[PDB]
C-alpha cells in the first residue's frame, strides 16, 4: 500500500485576488480510502485577506475520494509519480479564478503546490466584501478525454439566504504514462466541503468528504 | 394522489422552433406517473422532417411535474396546479451552440399540456449536433434553489459523441402561475435525471423515457 | 446606385422576455443610410411598464444605416432588395445573458425589422432589473468575414452612476443574397454612438444612433 | 519630457511561464518614444527554444507607458512613475485557450524594467496556436475605464490564421504603485493599438513594433 489509511498533507499556496497578493501554508490529514480529510491553513503573507477565503477553499485534494462500484481511481493510480490539476472557476457575478496545482508524494506525506489568480470580483459583491457563508454540497461530472480526466461542476456559495453560483472547469493530468493507467468511465463525484473555523481572515480550518459513484437512478432496458 | 394529479397522467406537447436557420414543428404524446417520477413520450416531427440535426438537443425540452420528491422537499411544480407553471432555459454548448427555450405547462383534466418554443444558433456546421452524430445523454444532477419567488436550476449535461462527450450547460428558471403567497418554496437541493432515447426513425419519430428524483446530498455533514 | 434613398422609413416589431417578463413593442423611425444616422420612436404595447432598463433592448433596435468610409464593401446595403438577418448573444459581466435574432426586409422606402429577444439571469438587484442604468458609452465593433457570413464582436459599457457595467456582443450577419452576388469586406471596425434621447413611464423611448465603418487610424510600420 | 520620462527610453523585459505544460523563459530589449506612443522590442527565448507554440500569444504581454495620450486624457501610466505600476490580464480564446499574466513595471534611470509571468492552458492541440500557424494580430481598440483607483481594460483581439481570424478577449487591470491620493484618474476612453511582428527566426528570436493612442470616440454627440 503506497497510500496509508492515515496520511499527512502539506500545502503551499500563493497568488493574487483582485491584485491582492497572498501566501499561505496548510497542514492536514485524512483517510484517502474513506474519502475524508481536514486542513489547517495559515495566511503568512497578505493577511488579513480582504476577500472571502471561501473562494480559495476548493483549491486546497482528490487523493481523498472514496471510490464506489469499482470505479477506476485516476488519482490513487497516479502514485508514486503523482498528478497535476488545472481549474478555471467562473462566478456568475463576474469573478474569475484560475488555479493550477502539483501533487506529489513523499513517504506518508502528500505535498500540494498551488498557484491561484482571481480577477474581476465585483468590489461590492459578497466575495470582496467578505460576506459569504460557505459552500453547499456539490456533485462533479467526471469523464475521460484521451489520457486526461475532465471535470465539470456547479458550486453554490451561500450569501445570506441566497446563493451565488459558480462553474468549475477542471483538467486532471497524471504523471504516470497513460499506458500504465486504467481510465474510469463517465461518473459523478459528490463533495461536501465545510469550513469548520476561521479567525481574523488569516486562519481557516477545512473538512471535506468526497465519494465517486454512478447515478442512483435505474437505467431502463428498453 | 386522487385530486388534480393522479398516479397516471397523459401528456400532449407542441414544440416549434428554428435551429441554425432550420425550421421545424414537433408534436408529443406521452404518459407517466408524476409521483414515482417516471414518464415517456413519443414525438413526431410534423414540419421540417427529416430533422437536419441531432434530436438529442431538443429532448431536454420535452416535464418536471414528473419528479419524485424525497425527504419532504416542497414540490414547486405539483403545488402549481391547476394554474400550472412556465419555464425558460438558456443552454450553452462548449463547442459554440446556444439553445434557448420558453415553455408553458397547463392542465386539461388528466392531461398535461406543454407548449414549447425553441431557438438555436451557432452550432458548428461540422460538430456532432449539425452532423447528427450524437448518442444520447448521460444521466445528470441539477442544482435547484430559490431566488425571490422563482425557482432556479443549473445543470451540467454530457452529450455522448462516440467514445467522448460534448458538454453543455443549463441555466433554467421556473415560474408558477399560482399567486406567490400560495406557494411553499423549497430550499437548496438536487434533482437527478436519466433521459433515454429508446427509439428513433427517419429523423422524424422519437421515443423518450425519463426518470427524475429530487433529494439532498447523500453525504453526511460533519458537526 | 438606387434602391436606398437619402431618407428612409423604419418600422420595427419587437417582442420577447427578460427574466420571464413578456413585452411587445412597435417602433417607427427614419434615417439617412449613407450618412450613417437614424432615430426611432418605440412604444411598449404589451408588458408596460417595463420592469427592467430599456437600455438592454436599445442595441436590438439597424446596420443599413452605417456610413462606410475608405471604400469598405457594405455587406448590408449590398443585401437589398433581398435583405439580411442577424443573430446576437450578449453576455453581461454581472450575469445577464440576452440573445436576439432579427429579420431585415425592405418594402418601398420602408425598412422593416422583426426582432425576438430572450434575456435571462439578470441579477434581481442589479442595475438592469432595478432600472438604474443611464445609457451606453460609444463603442467600436470588430467586423470580419467568415465564409460569406459577416461576424461582429463588441465590448459595450452601460453607464451605472459613475461606474460601468461591461457586456460583450457576439454577432452574426447573414445576407439573403447568394454568396456569389456580393463582395465581402475585409477586417474592419464600426464606431457606434447610441443615445436614448427621451424615455417616459417605461413605455416610450426615443433612440438616436450614428455609426461609421472604417479602418484603424494608426499607420502601419515598414514590414 | 526632460524629467523621469524622456522622448527616448530603453526597455528591458524578463518573461517566464508555461503554455500547455511547456516551460519557457525569454528576455527582451526595446526602446521607444513614450510620448509619441511608439516602441520596439527584440526578444530572445532563453529557455524552452524552439517555442512549440505561436509566439503571437505572448506578444501582447511584452508596455502602456508608450501610449500617446490625446485630448488631455489623464495618463495613468506616466503619472505612476518613479514608483511604477503593475498589470494583470486574463485572455480567453474562442477556441478554448486561456492565458493569464502578471506584470510588474519599474524604472531604472532611462530604462523601463518589465517582469512578466504567464500561464496558458487549454489551447487545442490541433489549433493554430499549438500548431504554430498564426500570422500576427490585427489592430485593436481597447475600452479603458476607472473602477475606484484601478484602471480597467477590455479588448477584442483578432489573430490572423490564413485568411480567417481567431478571436480572443482581454480582461486587463492596471494598478499604480504610487500613492492613491497622488493619481488623477481618467474617464472612460479608448486606446488604439497596432502590434506588428517584423521579424521571427527559428521560434527563438522575435522583433516587435507597437504604436498606441489613447483617445475618445470620433463620433459627434447629439443634442
Ligand atoms: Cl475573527
Amino acid at each position: 500500500g503506497l497510500l496509508k489509511e492515515s496520511m499527512r498533507i502539506k500545502m503551499y499556496m500563493e497568488g493574487t485576488v483582485n491584485g491582492h497578493y497572498f501566501k499561505c501554508e496548510g497542514e492536514g490529514d485524512g483517510n484517502p480510502f474513506a474519502g475524508t480529510q481536514s486542513m489547517r491553513i495559515h495566511v503568512t503573507e497578505g493577511a488579513p485577506l480582504p476577500f472571502a477565503f471561501d473562494i480559495l477553499a476548493p483549491c486546497c485534494s482528490k487523493t481523498f475520494v472514496h471510490h464506489t462500484a469499482e470505479i477506476p481511481d485516476f488519482f490513487k493510480q497516479s502514485f508514486p509519480e503523482g498528478f497535476t490539476w488545472e481549474r478555471t472557476t467562473t462566478y456568475e457575478d463576474g469573478g474569475i479564478l484560475t488555479a493550477h496545482q502539483d501533487t506529489s508524494l513523499e513517504g506518508n506525506c502528500l505535498i500540494y503546490k498551488v498557484k491561484v489568480h482571481g480577477t474581476n470580483f465585483p468590489a461590492d459583491g459578497p466575495v470582496m466584501k467578505n460576506k459569504s457563508g460557505g459552500w453547499e454540497p456539490s456533485t462533479e461530472v467526471v469523464y475521460p478525454e484521451n489520457g486526461v480526466l475532465c471535470g465539470r461542476n456547479v458550486m453554490a456559495l451561500k450569501v445570506g439566504d441566497r446563493h451565488l453560483i459558480c462553474h468549475h472547469y477542471t483538467s486532471y493530468r497524471s504523471k504516470k504514462a497513460v499506458r500504465a493507467l486504467t481510465m474510469p468511465g463517465f461518473h459523478f463525484t459528490d463533495y461536501r466541503l465545510q469550513m469548520l473555523r476561521k479567525k481574523k481572515d488569516e486562519y481557516f480550518e477545512l473538512y471535506e468528504a468526497s465519494v465517486a459513484r454512478y447515478s442512483d437512478l435505474p437505467e431502463k432496458a428498453n
